[PDB]
This record gives C-alpha cells, sequence and structure tokens, in this order.
C-alpha cells in the first residue's frame, strides 16, 4: 500500500515488462517498498536464475564473467541488458511523470546481434556439437558453478575428472567433430591427458581448452573452431 | 637435468626459502624446468593451501579478496607478500650472477606490522571472541569457500543458514561479547533474523555483519568492534 500511495501521484504507470537478475550491482538488494514499486511498473527482480521464471533481462555495470551474466546469454530470449542506472534513475524519479526509457542504458558490448542470437532454437555449445565434456576438478569457481553455466548453454553431460587420480576410463566421449573434449586449468594436465588418450585411442580426435574459450564463446554466442585462442591442444583428422 | 645445466652457469645459488601460492597471477602456471629451477633456488610453488605445507609466502599483483590471498594472512607465519615480478625477474635473469632481492617487490597495503601479526599465537577471530557464526547460504562465492577462509582465521564453527527455510532453532550461539553472530548478504534479511532472535531470546546480544566486515578484519588482522562499517545490526547490553 505504501508503494501504491507513492505511485498514486502518477496519471499512468509504464509497464516495462522486465524479468531480471542483477550481477555486479545492487549487492545488498532492494527494500520492501522499492520492490513493490518496481513490481507495479512491471519489473520483477529475482535473486536466482530459474529456467522457470523466463527471465528476459540482466542488470549489470558491464560485461561480466559471473555465473549470472554468462547465464543471461542463455535467456530465452534475452531482451534487455541494462546498466543499474536504469533502476537508479527510475527509483529516483519515482521518489520525487515517468519517462525513464529502456534505450539509454545499454551495456557496452551486448548489442542487437548478440542479443538476438538468444532467440535461436539452439544453444551455443549445442550448435557447436559440444555435447559431453570433461572438466578438471581444480577449475577456479568449483565444478558446480562452471557445470551449471555450461549446461545452461547446451552441454548435456559434464564429467568431472580429478587430477590426478583419473584414468583413461574416466574420460567420457563427446557423443552428439571431436571425440574427446576437455576443459583444463594447468598446462601440464594437457600432457597427461594427451598421453592417456593417445595411448588408448590413437586415431581419435581431441580438443583441450581453457575456461576462457568457453567464456568467449558464450560472450559471442558462437564457437569459432577457427580460433587458436584459449585452445591448449587439438587433434583432428 | 635441464634445470641443473642452466643453473650450473652460476657459481653460487641463493636459497630464497619460499613456500608459496599465487593468486591473481600465473594462472596457467610454470613449465617443468622453471618449477625445478625455482625449486633449486629454495622456492616451492603449491597449487592449493595445505596447512601441513607451512606456506610462508604469497605471490599477488596487489591486495586481493581471493580465497588464497585472505588465507595467506593466516600463514604461520606469513613472511613475504610479493609481486609476481619477483618470479618473472628471477626467471629472466636465470634464462640469461643472481641478485634479485626479496625487498623490492612487496605488495602495497600489506605491511611489516600486519605481516608480523601472523606470528601471534592466536587467529584474528579467535582473539575477537568470535567462535561460532551463522552464514546465510546466498553469500556470493558459496559457503564452503567463505567457511574455509573463516576457519583458517580462527572461527571454530560455521553454521549455514538457509533463507528462508531457517528458523530460530537453526541458529547457533557464539559459545567461546555477542551470543549470536550472523553474516548476511541481503539487507532485508536482517529484519527476519532480529525478529526471530528477539522473540526467542529477547535479552541476548546480537551482531549481524556483511562479508566485507570479515574481509577488512582479515586485511587488518584485527576486529575493530568500534567500527560501524559493514555492521548491519548490533544489540549489546
Amino acid at each position: 500500500t505504501k508503494a501504491e500511495k507513492i505511485l498514486a501521484r502518477f496519471n499512468e504507470l509504464p509497464n516495462y515488462d522486465l524479468k531480471a537478475v542483477c550481477t555486479g550491482c545492487f549487492h545488498d538488494g532492494f527494500n520492501e517498498v522499492d520492490i513493490e514499486i518496481l513490481n507495479q511498473l512491471g519489473i520483477k527482480i529475482f535473486d536466482n536464475i530459474k529456467e522457470t521464471d523466463k527471465l528476459n533481462c540482466i542488470f549489470a555495470p558491464k560485461i561480466l564473467r559471473t555465473e549470472k551474466f554468462l547465464k543471461s546469454l542463455s535467456f530465452e530470449p534475452l531482451k534487455f541488458a541494462l546498466k543499474p542506472e536504469f533502476i537508479i534513475d527510475l527509483l529516483k524519479q519515482i521518489h520525487s511523470q515517468i519517462n525513464i526509457n529502456l534505450f539509454d542504458y545499454e551495456i557496452n558490448g551486448i548489442n542487437e546481434s548478440i542479443i538476438s542470437k538468444t532467440k535461436l532454437p539452439t544453444k551455443v555449445f549445442e550448435r557447436a556439437n559440444i555435447r559431453c565434456i570433461n572438466l578438471v576438478n581444480d577449475i577456479p569457481g568449483g565444478v558446480d558453478t562452471i557445470g551449471s553455466v555450461l549446461k545452461a548453454h547446451g552441454i548435456e553431460k559434464i564429467n568431472v575428472l580429478r587430477s590426478k587420480k583419473c584414468t583413461f576410463e574416466d574420460i567420457i566421449p563427446n557423443d552428439v567433430i571431436f571425440k574427446y573434449v576437455l576443459i583444463v586449468t594447468k598446462a601440464s594436465q594437457v600432457k597427461k591427458f594427451t598421453k592417456l588418450i593417445n595411448d588408448r585411442d590413437k586415431n581419435e580426435t581431441i580438443l583441450i581448452v581453457e575456461w576462457n574459450w568457453c567464456v568467449e564463446s558464450i560472450f559471442h554466442l558462437n564457437v569459432d573452431f577457427t580460433s587458436k585462442k584459449n585452445v591448449l591442444y587439438q587433434k583432428k583428422n
């Protein structure tokens, strides 16, 4: 009711139609009334991303590598990538007509072309034919967060390998082109993996990459197999 | 070995006597020869922190909030906080006498006074009488990494609270001053905890803080109970 009274001063309220999470901003959240005001203007802020909520918006000061920012590039679709200043200006204007627009707060780097790719009927790793991958347990950020980002972007199976207990038999193939795909952190995990695979499956193909290969692929919503950047080893026909 | 041949060119080798981890630098690591080179020079680089390794050194470009940086402030003791350029200049000098010193590469804000506090026979939260704390699981970084930092710094028991599945009975007291200590992320969570506790234990003391309160206490190796910075609520008698 207290938000309703504040908004009563207005002859007509915009419906911004945003379903958003915030990352790299609003770390302590919003007070009960601001949430109510925002809701009344068709803006719902969620704490976590649930595929259920059909999120369409991300608030962030810039392109970030957080789980949330990367995951927003798998929204279905992402419609708005907005700087926090949008909410700030909007709440400011409201707390004493409403004309804050959705166009003057775009995040540098996230443009029409990238955003529209979130409308594709496939995910980035899905159209790259990277379905089942191996991840070394010493991935910075832990394996659950990385795993969940990758699954959001179309990877079907995330197989965690522990360096350095893992054998060839723990490596899973990429059944959907590369038979083995691995994400590794230390450039000496490469040697061990290429030896194991070369010994047991000599003629098969292998792709070994750093987490930043995944990151850049998500940022572009495209796996560029042409790039050598963040590729630690590849064996193809 | 290859490392030995390279080092044979020197008529005397320093023993730097470092046992270190790196954070915010050398993300891919070192090749097999460099590791052996540094080793011959009394510099051991570890991947993760194990209390048994008795680390005495952190390599980092500046003061950081990573798990490794914060934990280096509980080494026993921390002897050197060094910029990665120390390793870079050392390796460069070696690959073509050895005179790179440990004094010209200190990290800013780190300090002989802070560094020497790591020799104390207590940990920072231990002398602050914060033994048992409650952590809300929506903390950015996950609880087990937050928990690991705090245990390293003398907190005996990290109790994880689920907002909003948690109840008064899930809250554990600080039995070693404040009977209840909570770390909370969302400002709107404070209301809920203080209501629960006030209803059930009206006369007892309560301290509720943001994660940055812990971080700064670690950075200073002191809990300043005089500070209102990052304190969300406190009830004292």
